[PDB]
């Protein structure tokens, strides 16, 4: 017996009782239903409201249909798809803009055809697996086109039409099996060189500069004459080079792309928002790819056409995911010969690609090459210290380390900007090892592999060399000069060095651990194996010395400066005078200041982000710079007051003058003279701050029934709770590992420093440090000299062998 | 002219071109539409599929309708509500269970009535603001009822029916204006005492124990005889007390409530999942409240009925939000006299509520009272050290600090478990200051107020005392013994102490800062103001001494033990012998071990969660315990070998024996004898570990068109980005503040310790420390004696004044 609940939701508050077990009489319920008439009025209103549909409602219905289809439910998907198709077909007539009307009509027809196909599939007439809407790319004219632009030759269809398609491929390896194709493959052009330009949250200026530089490089490649020994022959000839180069611009997400970048892309005819919004309504795209052959004009000069594929991912993911998409999908489809990788903003020079291709074609044994990296505008604004210090560091590191590692044909790390590979030695196992993280959950991999974040470049570099049944060796080219941009403040430098140091240390540990695979599996010449053994010994020694760097720096400064001041060993002044208070006060002040600075640095670095702590980092850097400048002045005075000796001059040469010798040999001597003073004032800051902060933030890393409803809710809740627990456990493990590593490092350094201070004197420790430093710098100088000899000789002596 | 796109979504890959500006001819489009016939087949399938609706689909449609209604869109809300109502009305007939059928029929009728009301409102016939579905509470019989249970008297309707209603109130202050009511108010009973039992992720055993203890307390209150001077008179008499007590059980979220707790609640008839799922389909409830008068039986004895309101919040929020809901909604509606707050698991004793009510009624000036807190089963399992140490700390803290602060009538912090207030001094401004965080975004409040997390109890305690135009003083009752449960391991203790120490320190700073309001605004007696001044001076001195505790502990241990060993000042052994190596080796070992331990502790505490670092914390605690035990043994030997003096014995008494004197005065002497040895072995661990880890993790804290669509998307993205930036900025500010505070604390301690070590000797520093400690302990002992005198005298001397 139903109570008086005729007005229960209408009134503000209503109380009722619902007995259980009576089940009610149906006649009373029907009488209650028939006694209410107002409902019809509401019904009429709804029937009046639903007559005219709306674009937004149709898009929402299509989105719901796509979500349901991705959820393994088809009947609701079919109903929603039919409703959306009919709604869009009705709506298309009302719109006034011809573009919008045409796009809506095409989308409606496509949706109706997909509905028919799915209905046929449900009946079992068509046998497929995981049915999806058919691929339907759309070509539209460009809004803005330059009437006055003279190029080699451009078909009207290629020149004035930009193509678009959304993709659904969840595993990019299947990008070609699902039936997707590009304009280049369809047209018959077969590019040989592919360049990937990753982009995420970047202003239009950097992209414009990169595209202009690429066009200039292509023009220079075109303009070279034939018949010369240094001229490339083959598909890279003149007047036809622009058809053999393809540029993939892989963005990282609509949510983070700078709006001005989107405006610039729309200006050059590569991104139209209306087409993206309309065509991708119900597909549920992982990415959207636009294709064009863009033409760029700067000032009064016209550049060469560039074939461009712009891929925009719906979600956000790391750069490794962008490389995954690029390499797997596009490389597997087009199958090029040389694959080049660079970041946005890397402004090349005229003669970079020519040198790279020349080296690749002539040598035939190079499994990967990298160019020299330099800072844009080093001389300009010489007042700033950080830019000059970074310029000096880039020059010295490039010359010495790259030369030495290229002599043995094993580059430790190719720069993430402007690197190149040949797509024959990285197709199989090396790429699989490159993308090991993206295919396996980090719980299975463990902490060691997981912590190798922003370091996979070294993984690929090692895998190319140690590939089984092959002998691929990396190489370094001097002339491939690429100009980047560096942070102008301390905080950005700190963050960048954090990433670089973490990746470098863990990749180096992995390489040292797995070096044996070269002898076990690879097929190299015996001389190559011996050279690799020598380089392995050198690498072990250098890593061991670099792991104990802060203690060595502290000991050197302390001993030399202060125990020459206190124990009267400075040669330009006698300190046997004074009241014995200053002599100990200097040492106490130095020790207390150093310890307090280190404590403050470690607390701040482990604690919070280094962006709001600008003043403290500036203060610590200034203190350390003053200390290092004072120590350098005292050392210079000591050296210039000593009557000099053969041992002394040999040590001084092999310790300090190796930089000047190498720079004069390679002709880059003026930069060193300009920037050595600036670099000398940041060495302790570099070592301490960067290493400590890198090791501190290592944690940072990526038609049922009621019973069915209840069971579904319980299962979903249980699964969510289990997933949350697993994520928490993984984070706990990574934090524990990073804490253990940091404790080991800090305590090893402290114990070593204390033992050396308490159980050794200056006359018994400094010779060992001098010998170690002299040995390392002598090895590096020999490597640089060997590389220069090779680069200036092998061209002429290639005729002999 | 439309291209051949008849088969575009059907095929795997289709290429087409869509010109812009032509707008297409409608005749060709219509001819293309009329040339396709297969669509009808699909249509038929949909018409066949949509005939039979489903419960889950109806619930999903209602949920979408509620979401749309909350989104200020009414037409779509009206359509979805009508569709869901019709679907549920059709579905209700098919179900077999009478309960499900009745609930579905009632929900369908309610939905249809709400649809009619909303349709009338849209036409403007009814004038309202923010229309919402009408409140409709449902009473259902309990599944399990005890046939054999003899109580005082129970109406059939009250005994055998449980009531339920979902609420929508976004601002709980409006809980009574929206028209919601409780069973107690409707029935005519007017409770006077309200008890809130917060719950979040707790096992059934704790809740069962708490309910059993509450029933025992009510029975003891009932059984007391009248006509006695110590017997309460009024609404708390016998045979009718159970009607004047209401218990609010406020959960914290369905996602985190332990399933066994839900099963237990369903067992005693307070939670039915089917009713919750069905009735709350379209309201969009912030909380769901069930009401019952539950009867509990344990073993062969039957307890007294308890009026219970169980409120379950849909989302998760802090305990402060639960108190907000409880206080505002229920206190404003019922308007009780005394409000009691306790946590789940607080097992009371028989004579707790009686003592609390007796004190409140007799004194008439107490604006809030708190009971003594103790550990359950202290003697059992005496092998464990942590439980005994916590028991000793609870006893000593309670006795001394509570007695001294109750003498001046200002308790620093009432325990979060088993506290009480009178609902006349907290109704206005004090509650507004209590809930300042929940009504104002933390950006406006700033870092200082925001960092006062888990400390609002002290805020309320201070606001009650310093209320304008009133004189309310807090009070402490000795006999209100409540037994809690304490963590058995070091890690849980560490986390709990982290929370407590953070809250305590920042609340203490706030109180010291704003103490002037008592003199400025409050209306107290002059003698009260003088007493508050004396207590303020004592509080300042104690806080100042406690801020420099680690340095004082280190100095005391170092000086006494090691500089008695090295400089031959231990009185039971002469160290003028030995080869001068041990004498300095002891000091060096002590200093190095202490510094390394502190460094490890601070790095670990700042670094990661203290749950996977169990071994390191155990090791550090063991080292510090061994050190403290050795120091205690050496000190005892020194004291017992000295020929003794009046000054020495006075210092020893006023330093150590104050604990024993106070415990013997209050009769709790056996616990101190049992647990003093265990507590002595954790003092350095307590101080260092708890303070450092508390200060390390301070960061932890809580029908449009296409152009309209594009503008909507852009606006939503911009708003989301702005919100993300604001959240990041707030987190940056809080991290910076906590880092600055930690640096200040650590560097102050280190500088003080170094200065005292280098510029002072044992004979020039220890007397000051002895004087300070003796003064503080003498003041505390005098406070305890005064409190005991008051508690044993005022009862007899109340006749005089
Ligand atoms: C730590 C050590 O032993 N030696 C230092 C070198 O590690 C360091 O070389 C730099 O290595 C990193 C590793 O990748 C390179 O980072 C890449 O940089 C490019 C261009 O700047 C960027 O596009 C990439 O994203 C980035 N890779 C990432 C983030 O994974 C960096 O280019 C190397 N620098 C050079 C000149 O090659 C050098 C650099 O100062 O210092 C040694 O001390
Ligand atoms: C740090 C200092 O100067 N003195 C210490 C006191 O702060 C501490 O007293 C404790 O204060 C906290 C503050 O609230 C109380 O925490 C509450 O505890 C109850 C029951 O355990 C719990 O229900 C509450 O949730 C919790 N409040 C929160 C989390 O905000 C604690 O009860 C107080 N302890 C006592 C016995 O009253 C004492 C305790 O050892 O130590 C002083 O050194
Ligand atoms: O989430 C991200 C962040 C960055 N990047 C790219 O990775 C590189 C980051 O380089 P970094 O900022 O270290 O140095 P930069 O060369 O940009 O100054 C750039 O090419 C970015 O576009 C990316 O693909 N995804
Ligand atoms: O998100 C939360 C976490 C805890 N609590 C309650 O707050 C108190 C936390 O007490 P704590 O864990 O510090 O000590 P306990 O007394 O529980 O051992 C308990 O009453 C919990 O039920 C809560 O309401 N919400
Ligand atoms: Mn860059
Ligand atoms: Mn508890």
């Amino acid at each position: 017996p139903p109570p008086s609940i005729r007005s229960c939701g209408s009134q503000q508050y209503v109380t009722s009782y619902i007995p259980t077990g009576a089940a009610f009489p149906p006649s009373s319920v029907q009488d209650m239903i028939s006694s209410m008439k107002s409902y019809a009025s509401a019904t009429d209103l709804v029937r009046t409201y639903s007559e005219i549909p709306s674009v937004e409602e149709a898009l929402s219905t299509l989105d719901r249909a796509a979500a349901a289809l991705n959820a393994r439910r088809y009947r609701d998907a079919l109903k929603l798809y039919l409703e959306g198709g009919y709604a869009m077909a009705n709506v298309a007539e009302r719109q006034a803009n011809p573009k919008i009307c045409n796009l809506l009509t095409s989308k409606g027809f496509e949706t109706l055809n997909w509905c028919a196909r799915l209905c046929d599939w449900i009946e079992g007439r068509i046998k497929e697996k995981h049915p999806r809407p058919g691929v339907h790319k759309v070509g539209i004219p460009v809004s803005n086109w330059d009437e006055d632009w003279v190029g080699p030759f451009m078909d009207e269809e290629e020149a004035r039409r930009m193509w678009y398609t959304p993709v659904y491929c969840p595993h990019p390896i299947d990008f070609s099996n699902l039936g997707y194709r590009l304009r280049c493959v369809e047209t018959g052009r077969r590019p040989r060189l592919m360049i990937c330009i990753t982009m995420y949250n970047e202003g239009p200026q950097q992209l414009k500069a990169t595209l202009k530089k690429l066009a200039n490089n292509l023009a220079y490649l075109k303009e070279q004459m034939p018949g010369d020994e240094k001229s490339l022959t083959g598909a890279f000839a003149g007047d036809d080079v622009w058809q053999n180069v393809l540029v993939c611009i892989v963005a990282d997400g609509r949510e983070q792309v700078h709006p001005k970048t989107l405006d610039y892309l729309e200006a050059i005819g590569l991104y139209d928002e209306d087409l993206l919004t309309i065509n991708s309504a119900g597909i549920g795209a992982q990415c959207h790819l636009f294709e064009h052959t863009l033409q760029l004009s700067v000032n009064g000069k016209c550049l060469l056409p560039i074939q461009t594929v712009f891929a925009l991912k719906e979600n956000k993911a790391s750069k490794l995911d962008s490389h995954h998409w690029y390499f797997n999908a596009f490389a597997e489809q087009i199958q090029p010969e040389y694959t080049a990788v660079m970041d946005v903003g890397t402004m090349l020079t005229k003669s970079a690609l020519y040198h790279l291709l020349f080296a690749f074609e002539r040598n035939h044994q190079i499994g990967g090459a990298c160019g020299q990296l330099t800072v844009d505008n080093p001389f300009e604004n010489l007042s700033n210290w950080v830019i000059s210090a970074q310029h000096f560091e880039y020059k010295i590191s490039n010359i010495l380390d790259k030369s030495l590692e290229s002599c043995f044909g094993f580059i430790s790390v190719l720069p993430g900007a402007f690197s190149a590979y040949r797509y024959e030695a990285i197709r199989g196992a090396p790429l699989d090892a490159y993308f090991q993280t993206l295919n396996i959950e980090l719980d299975v991999l463990g902490p060691f592999i997981g912590n190798m974040y922003l370091a996979e470049d070294r993984i690929l570099s090692f895998e190319v060399v140690a590939r089984k049944n092959c002998n691929w060796t990396m190489h370094y080219v001097k002339d491939a000069v690429a100009r980047t941009d560096v942070p102008h403040d301390l905080v950005g430098l700190i963050s960048q060095r954090k990433r670089w140091l973490n990746g470098a240390f863990f990749a180096t540990l992995f390489s040292i651990w797995n070096w044996g695979r070269i002898y076990s599996e690879s097929k190299h010449t015996f001389v190559r194996k011996m050279a690799f053994l020598v380089f392995y010994v050198y690498h072990l020694l250098y890593t061991a010395f670099g792991f104990f760097l802060p203690a060595n720096l502290y000991l050197a400064l302390f001993f030399i400066v202060f125990q020459g001041f206190q124990q009267n060993r400075l040669e330009f002044i006698d300190t046997s005078e004074y009241s014995q208070t200053v002599l100990d006060c200097a040492v106490y002040i130095y020790n207390f200041s150093y310890l307090f600075g280190l404590l403050m640095l470690i607390i701040i670095g482990l604690g919070n982000n280094p962006k709001h702590m600008k003043l403290t980092y500036y203060f610590v850097g200034a203190v350390f710079g003053l200390m290092m400048m004072l120590s350098s002045l005292v050392g210079a005075g000591i050296f210039f007051s000593t009557p000099a000796t053969v041992h002394s001059i040999v040590v001084s040469i092999l310790t300090v003058g190796v930089y000047f010798i190498a720079s004069a040999l390679h002709g880059e001597v003026h930069h060193i003279f300009m920037t050595f003073t600036h670099y000398t004032a940041l060495i302790p800051s570099f070592v301490n701050i960067f290493t400590i902060y890198s090791f501190c933030n290592l944690q940072d890393l990526s038609k049922g029934d009621f019973k069915d409803v209840i069971a579904k809710r319980r299962a979903l809740e249980e699964l969510r709770r289990e997933e949350k627990e697993r994520v928490e456990n993984r984070k706990k493990n990574f934090e524990a590992f990073r804490t253990n590593v940091l404790l080991t490092w800090a305590f090893s350094n402290l114990i070593f420093a204390l033992f050396v201070v308490y159980f050794a004197s200056s006359s018994t420790y400094m010779p060992v440090l001098y010998i170690f430093v002299a040995s390392l710098n002598t090895c590096r100088l020999l490597g640089s000299i060997g590389h220069w000899v090779y680069i200036h000789t092998e061209g002429l002596r290639g005729r002999v062998i």
